[PDB]
């Protein structure tokens, strides 16, 4: 359709106005004393949230040039959430500071591209300084402190996440889901579990719990559809001679074979339980192979050249206990030589490194947890649904931050680390005066998060900023207690990865937004 | 689409205006002297109701920020109705009081998060005090008093509900349905009944009542579809040799077998009645197994491995008397050893505890009632349809309240228990002054229900509040007769669960609404 | 529908206004100190771009006569992008200059058609002078300089492109795609690779990398669907006697033959791998023949009169190594007499010259690269997506300019070559005074690019134009460092083809736009 074209300063002031609208909505939620934003949903009740990316993803403006400004600055929060899972409000604050100072410098007659180059140079040096400034975060106390800070100063969340990470291991996974009570609870599963139950309730030998319990059984992994009992006769007779239970994990069992099995189980001839093979497609094949490796058996498949009639006891795995419920099957203490498990998890790590989508990566990580580590689930308790959503979002933030802090280390929080870095980079210069101005723009914008944190508390940002800049080390300001001290000693920790990611994404988007001259959009 | 964004006090005043609209509509119906609200329905005549959640679910406003406020406060009443079945007007009153005082405290420069923490601490202590303050409610007189109070001071409803609870027992169920006369009537069913009638009117041997009566029958429980009589000759021959009637509960009976049975019945050879198996799917299997357990028989099914031709007299259950009508079949005084019945009902209560949806839980409760207790039905009598609906809603409120009062106990009603609790918590303090202000906010808000009850009567709420606060024990105000006295002696009882749930949900939602700073919604 | 008709000067002023809107939007991005334009997209975030054709393709206006002017001048940028891949902003600037001067001359009472003839004569002479003025660009240093200049003064892009062209060769191809990191990387493939992997994971003999590696195998090129192994035995028996592996490239393999192959490979009988034939249809046939030519084998097809059962060792090709992954197949150091390779690539060049669409030509070039040269891929690294898109467009511009500079040579850049040409053509005259005025119009318009480049830097265009015109040789003005000097030694190079194309297309469209007298469009 027809277009509207704006040139120079008109375009820049419209763009800055849109940036300011979105940033002012987002920034009221930063720090221990930030507040909540109520978001109207077309289908349902409003959501009350303190998360930056959630607020940013809803903002759209009536004016089209201001809407372009807002849509451009939204990508910083989106990208920070995608990369680190936390630190989106800080990224937005930094982006707005850089855009404001850069537009001020441009209006004074500077070349925008040289300013952009200076900003890039300053941010590169800053990232190197941050990497030099970090310390490892390995003990459980520091992990508790990180989880507490990221969950808006909630000690119970930090303690629960530290316990979960200690119990599940370095190779395990932790998930968050809705609870049923009013208190948070942690349930950890050891061994392998897949969401497949028995195919016939008559298999139950322990009606007290409604569960099928087998001690030291055989596992027959059938990679095929079984409908006719004629195929299973040899293995069933062999196991009956053996005198110990059997478990069938197959693609499916039809009416005739299932009927024969249930008739035989209740007569006392054989103890047989049958469940479905988990997954659909290639992943189903992979997880059958994984169970074979864990249990020390061989998968019976037509695509390799073996028939189920010719199966012997050597193709059957073994375990110590098998417990089957209506929904989940667990295999406990299965026999398998370790080298096979380490080799399999090694291969899975290589296709982990060669994975693009996050869904595939998380499925592979869940497989590694099943084979080697554990799986923990945290249930969130709340009285209502809005409270449940808000608490669940906080818990997910804490979990992401603990992961990042483990994988890269921690720096002093509260905006102090960026101030220390900018103090260290005070003697950096570029090629021309515009580049030096851009370096100064970046270094000045590096103090915005602390100033906004102090504003949200109702204090004076510049007095606190001067007092913190006058100190050295981990000296900082505690906004929860309104006192100065050691950031590390009072437990205000930030992961290095979150700070670095926020700085990088903010600089990347703002440097481009500084260099605009014309804006082309549709008509009202 | 494009959005509208409001910051700070403007957002808070719009939100409070919406809260006030909804709360002022709901609160006029509180107490013995509350009034009715007329709700327009697009399809039909208007509904005249005195229930809080029914009024709350109807309100929607033109302005979008006020609509956000109303939509958020509606969840308190929704959740209270879902949890306790009663006490939603009290929850709405408490939520409005907390929101009003909290916004007043926020406008004075307090930190909303510390106020929220103080409110949480106060409510936790209050719930503990309420638990300490209750007394058991086990006799029939107290249950009658609770049912009377919850039905808007209607003696007959309380007496009827107490009689039903006495006749049916602890393990039975009671339902409410529309009547045909002008008087309430109670019909209680003893034994097991399912809604399946005879498959052929020719089976009727007693045309005076149009009913099929069999004495000491056999019950053949066939878990299969019978169409050819050839499968079934042996059991008919054996029963004919036995000389006493037979009952066939099967999936269905086709024309040929039904014709053979009906021909045989009218010649005096065998007394046979045929009915359909209740339910559809797995629940039908469970019901057939329940009848087998009650009657001491064996279900004939192909999936476990017996054929109906090989059935003997041991697979047939026994009873004392069977009466079949056009719609219902009843089995009275079945012959079966008790231990099977207790085992089955225990099993069922274990999968009751592991049930998520209320529909599944109430189906299992129906099954337990059929196996062990009884089923009662209360028909409501009224001249018109609007009166019928209003009375039926009152009766449902009364029945829910009696259940809650049995399961947790009673406290003194009229808003007196909350006043006693707030008097007890007068020395509670937090960590900083903001939290102390929040504690005071919660304690002040606990007096709102009594004040609104007195205001609905046309009296002075503050004079009555002062007089009641000056007393001790169960001293309170009777708003029906405008007299002070002992709450327990005059029979104004409230379940503990209703009070506790109202307090918890109101606090949970209001604490979050206090901490708002920005609102984002669509443009007009 | 109904039309609007405008005559003469009214039409011309509306047309010039539209031309000016489009040109003024496009021209802000010209030179080393041009800026970016933000383009709104209906689906997605805005795009920030510095490319002339991208900006031009977006402009549409409200007035229909101005819209006709804009839509007419848009074809210059479109055609320059189609022809050379670069120089669209320069073409637009030249077109606007010619149109403005020509309309001024027409308003003075000149014949438009003689002006058009004079403009054509001047442009023909200018193209001849440009061809005489060039020097070859063959060394890698000049290639790096061209790539650097065309990428907006980015040294790394030029160095990477020079390395890629050095490693791949004259007959190879280079492609640009999105990266994953923050740094640019170059990956070059030697030999032939096609993008189908193995047909069964059981073929993998090296689980460490998940790759199938075969040493000196045979290649059986079957242009047939293999489903029954009966057709296939003799060649497997022959190669089992031979004792060295085999590779099957076929249209596809069904379950039976694949099962036989996999069950044989794992038993140590024969080492067999099966992959799909690349392409769909005739191109599949052509690249199958190409693999036959490279590996020294014969394609087994029914359309020529041979059957796969009668195949012998002569029909099987040979190689040195074969590496198959999940996605790509790699054939390294295949045995084949060179004369066949040169014959095949020469033939492919003959149908290259006889190709119309660009898609067919680029597919042909890919096949030439696979048979003779190499294939390189450049991944672009950036922190966000807008930055990635902007950098990727810059890299593509650089790659196109480097190709053009290879194929035609370089001239002095910065607008200096056009000034030298126009200085040389100062004595050119036509047939009548109108044609002389047209020649002068073209010569004056030839100085517009330098003036706009100097204007975008904040300097005075006329002072710099006079100073550069007063010089000789490659003497020019460096707008990056604001210094005068020699273009060649400071490395500001432009391809001859880009300059010539811009001049030709701009003159072609502007000359026709000059001769307008009436405009007919729809009604508002
Ligand atoms: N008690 C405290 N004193 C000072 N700074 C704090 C305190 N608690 C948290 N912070 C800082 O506030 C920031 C938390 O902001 P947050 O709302 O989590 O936004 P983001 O999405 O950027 O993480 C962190 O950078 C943290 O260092
Ligand atoms: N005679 C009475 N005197 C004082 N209070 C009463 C009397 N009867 C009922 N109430 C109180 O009125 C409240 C009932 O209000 P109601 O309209 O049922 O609202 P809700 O939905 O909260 O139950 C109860 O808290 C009860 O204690
Ligand atoms: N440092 C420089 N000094 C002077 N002229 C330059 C310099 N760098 C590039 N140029 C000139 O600027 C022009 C580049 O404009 P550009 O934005 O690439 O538009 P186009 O799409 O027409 O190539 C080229 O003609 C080049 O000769
Ligand atoms: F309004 Be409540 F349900 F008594
Ligand atoms: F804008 Be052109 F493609 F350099
Ligand atoms: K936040
Ligand atoms: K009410
Ligand atoms: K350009
Ligand atoms: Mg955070
Ligand atoms: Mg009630
Ligand atoms: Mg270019």
């Amino acid at each position: 359709a027809a277009k509207d074209v704006k040139f120079g300063n008109d375009a820049r002031v419209k763009m800055l106005r849109g940036v300011n609208v979105l940033a002012d909505a987002v920034k009221v939620t930063l720090g221990p004393k930030g507040r909540n934003v109520v978001l109207d949903k077309s289908f349902g009740a409003p959501t009350i949230t303190k998360d930056g990316v959630s607020v940013a993803r809803e903002i759209e403006l009536e004016d089209k040039f201001e809407n372009m400004g807002a849509q451009m600055v939204k990508e910083v929060a989106s990208k920070a959430n995608d990369a680190a899972g936390d630190g989106t409000t800080t990224a937005t604050v930094l982006a707005q500071a850089i855009i404001t100072e850069g537009l001020k410098a441009v209006a004074a007659g500077m070349n925008p591209m040289d300013l952009k180059r200076g900003i890039d140079k300053a941010v590169t040096a800053a990232v190197e300084e941050l990497k030099a400034l970090s310390v490892p975060c390995s003990d459980s106390k520091a992990i508790a402190q990180v989880g507490t800070i990221s969950a808006n100063s909630d000690e119970t969340v930090g303690k629960l996440i530290a316990e979960a990470m200690d119990k599940v291991g370095k190779e395990g996974v932790i998930t968050v889901e809705d609870g049923t009570g009013l208190q948070d609870e942690l349930d950890v599963v050891e061994g392998m579990q897949f969401d497949r139950g028995y195919l016939s309730p008559y298999f139950i030998n322990k009606p007290e719990t409604g569960a099928v319990e087998l001690e030291s059984p055989f596992i027959l992994l059938a990679d095929k559809k079984i409908s006719n009992i004629r195929e299973m006769l040899p293995v069933l007779e062999a196991v009956a001679k053996a005198g110990k239970p059997l478990l069938i994990i197959a693609e499916d069992v039809e009416g005739e074979a299932l009927a024969t099995l249930v008739v035989n189980t209740m007569r006392g001839i054989v103890k047989v339980a049958a469940v479905k093979a988990p997954g659909f497609g290639d992943r189903r094949k992979a997880m059958l192979q994984d169970i074979a490796t864990l249990t020390g058996g061989t998968v019976i498949s037509e695509e390799i050249g073996m028939e189920l009639e010719k199966a012997t006891l050597e193709d059957l795995g073994q375990a110590k206990r098998v417990v089957i419920n209506k929904d989940t099957t667990t295999i406990i203490d299965g026999v398998g030589e370790e080298a096979a498990i380490q080799g399999r998890v090694a291969q899975i790590r290589q296709q982990i490194e060669e994975a693009t989508s996050d869904y595939d990566r998380e499925k592979l990580q869940e497989r590694v947890a099943k084979l080697a580590g554990g799986v923990a689930v945290i249930k969130v308790g709340a009285a209502t649904e809005v409270e449940m959503k808000e608490k669940k979002a906080r818990v997910e933030d804490a979990l992401h931050a603990t992961r990042a802090a483990v994988e890269e280390g921690v720096v002093a929080g509260g905006g102090v680390a960026l101030i220390r870095v900018a103090s260290k980079l005070a003697d950096l210069r570029g090629q021309n005066e515009d580049q030096n101005v851009g370096i100064k723009v970046a270094l000045r914008a590096m103090e915005a998060p602390l100033r906004q944190i102090v504003l949200n508390c109702g204090e004076e940002p510049s007095v606190v900023a001067n007092t913190v800049k006058g100190g050295d080390g981990n000296y900082g300001y505690n906004a929860a207690t309104e006192e100065y001290g050691n950031m590390i000693d009072m437990g205000i920790l930030d992961p290095t990865k979150v700070t670095r990611s926020a700085l990088q994404y903010a600089a990347s988007v703002a440097g481009l937004m500084i260099t605009t001259e014309c804006m082309v959009t549709d008509l009202p």
